[PDB]
């Protein structure tokens, strides 16, 4: 019912187009594409 995510100290490699973080840029480099390629959806993109 009342429960998530449980995680203390916030991950590096924080994705600035989303929030989702990484420990590794491998694996943010591998998010981040999913955030190329349409227009940038919300104001929060230059
Ligand atoms: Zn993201």
């Amino acid at each position: 019912g009342s429960s998530g995510s449980s995680g203390t100290g916030e991950k590096p490699y924080e994705c600035s187009d989303c929030g989702k973080s990484f420990i590794k840029k491998s694996q943010l480099h591998v998010h981040q594409r999913i955030h190329t390629g349409e227009n940038p959806s919300g104001p929060s993109s230059g």
